[PDB]
C-alpha cells in the first residue's frame, strides 16, 4: 500500500 | 494497491 | 491495483 | 504501509 | 508503517 | 512507525 | 606457422559517441510499474548467461 | 610456431565518450514501481551467469 | 614457442569519458519503491554470478 | 618457450574520466524504500560470486 | 622457459578520475528507508563471495 | 626458467583522483533508516568473503 | 513603465558541445609560414575593433 | 507601456552542437604559406570593425 | 519605473563543453614559423581594440 | 524606481567544461619560431587595449 | 530608487573546469625560438592596456 | 536609496578547477630561447598597465 | 621562392 | 626563400 | 631562410 | 636563417 | 642563425 | 647562433 498525493 | 494524485 | 489521478 | 502528502 | 508529509 | 512532518 | 584461435575479435564495444541533450524539462511519474530511461553508450559481453540491457517488466505475480 | 587462444580480444569496452546534459529541470515520482534514469558509459562482463544493465522489475509478488 | 590463453585481453573496461551536467533542479520523490539515477563510467567483470548495474526492484512480496 | 594463462589481462578498470555537474538544487525524497544516486567512475571484479552496482530493492516482505 | 598464470593482470583499477560539483543546495529527507549518494571512485575485488558496491535495502521484513 | 603464479597483478587499487565540491547548503534529515553519503576514493579487496562499500539497509525485522 | 536598451541579449555565446577526435597520428610540419589547428568552442565579443579568430598570414613583407 | 530596443535579441550565437572525427592519419605539411584547419563550434560579434573567421593570407609583399 | 541599458547581457561566454582526445602521436614540427594549435574552450571581450584568438603570423619583415 | 547601466552582465566567462586528452606520444620541434599549444578554459575581458589569447609570431625583423 | 553603474557583472570568470591528460610522453625540443604549452583555467581583467595570453614570439631583431 | 558603481563585481577569477596529469616522461630541452610550460589556474586583474601570462619571447636583440 | 620536393 | 625537401 | 630536409 | 635536418 | 639535427 | 645536434 502505497499514496502520494500533492495538493 | 498504490495511488498518486495530483489536486 | 494502481490509480493515478490529475485534477 | 507508506505516505508522503505534500499540502 | 511511515508517514511524510509536508504542510 | 516513522512520521517526519514540516509545518 | 601460427594458430589464432577466438583472437583478436572485439566483441560488445561501442567508442566514438558524442551525446547533447539539451531538454527544458523532464518528469517522469511511475505508479507500480517499472520505467526506464537514457540508456546510452553501454557495452556488454555473456557468456553461459542471458543478458539483458533497458529492460523492465511492469510486474510479476504468480501466487 | 605461436598459439594464441582467446586473446589479444576487446570483450565489454567502451571508450571515447563526451556528454553534455543541460536539463533546466529533472522530476521524478516513484509510488511502489522501480524508475531507472542516465545510465551512461558503462561496460560489462560475465562468465557463467546472466548480466543485466538498467533493468527494473516494478514489483515481485508471490503470496 | 609461445602459447598465450586467455591473455593480454580487455573484459570490462571503460577509458576516456567527459561529462558535463548543468540541472537548475532535481527532484526525486520516491514512496515505496526503487530509484536509481545517474550512473556513469561503471565497469564490472564477473566470473560464476550474476552481474547487474543500476538494477531496480519496486519491492519482493513472498507471504 | 612461454606459457601465459590469464595474463596480461585488464578486467574491470576505468581510467580518464572528466566529470562536470553544476546542480543549483538537488532533493531527495524517500519514505519506505531505496534511491539510489551519483554512482561514478566504479569498477568491480568478482570471482565465484554475484557482483552489484548501484541495485536497489524496495523492499523484502516475507511474513 | 617461462610460465606466468593470473600475472601482470589489473582487476578493479580506477586512476585519473578528476571530478566538480557545484551545487547550491542539497536536501536528502529520508523516512524509513535507505538513501546512497555521491559513491565516487570507487575500486572493489573479490574472491569466493558476493561484493555490492552502492547497493540499497528499504527494509527487510520476515516476521 | 622463471615461474609467476597470482604475481605482478593490481587488485583493487585507485590512484590520481582530484576532486573538488562546492555545495552552499548541504542538509541530511534521516527518521527510523540509512543514508549513505559522500563515500569517495575507496579501495578493497576480499578473499573468501562477501565485500560490500555505500550499503545501506532502511531496518531489519524479523521478530 | 519599463525601457530596454540593448538589454537581454546573447551576443557571442557557445553552449552545450561535445567532441570526440580519435586521431591515430597527426603531424604538422610547418616551414616559414602560419598554420592554425584545432580551434574549438571559441567565443568571442569586439567593440570599436577589427576581430579575428584562427587568422593566419604566412608572412608580411615590407622593405 | 514598455519599449524594448534592441533587446531579446541572439546575435552570433551556436549551441547544440555534437561532432565526432574518427581520423587513422592526418598530415599538415605547409611551405612558405597559410594553413588553416579544423575551425569548429566559433561564434562572434563585432561592432565598428571587419570581422574574420578562419581566413587565410599565403604572403602580402608590398616592397 | 526601470530602465535597463546594456544590462542582464551575455557577451563573449562558453559554457557545457565536453571534449576528448585520443591522439596515438603528435608532432609537430616548426622552421622559422608560427604554429597554433588546440585552442579550446575560449571566450574574449574587447573594448576599443582590436582582438585576435589563435591568430598566426609567420614572420614580419621591414627592412 | 531603479536604473541599471552596464549591469547583471556576463562579458568574457566560461564554465563547466570536461577535457580529457590521452596521448601516447606528443613532440614539439621549434627552430627559429613560435609555437603554442594545448590553450583551454581561458576567459579574457580587456578595455581599452588590444587582446589577444594563443597568438604566435614566427620573427619581427625590422633592420 | 537603485542606480547600478558597471554593477553585478561578471568579468573575466573561468569555474568548474575538469581536466584529464594521460600522455606517455611529452618532449618539447626549442632552438632560438618561443614554445608555449598547457595554459589551462586561465581569467583575465585588464583596463586601459593590452592584454595577452599565451602569446609567443620567436624573435625580435631590430639592429 | 542606493548607489552601486562598479560594485559587487566579479574581475579576474578562477574557481572549482580539478586537473590529473598522468605523464610517463617529460623532457624539455631548450637552445637559446623560451619555453613557458603547465600555467594553470591563474587570475590576474591589472589597471593601466600591460598583462601578460604565459608570454614567451626568444630573444630581442638591437645592437 | 619556395620548394617542396618530395623524392 | 624556403624548402622543405624529403628525400 | 628556412630549410627542413630529411636525408 | 634557420635549419632542421634529419641525416 | 639556428639548426637542429637529429641523426 | 645556436645548435642542438642529437646523434
Amino acid at each position: 500500500v502505497a499514496a502520494a498525493e500533492k495538493t
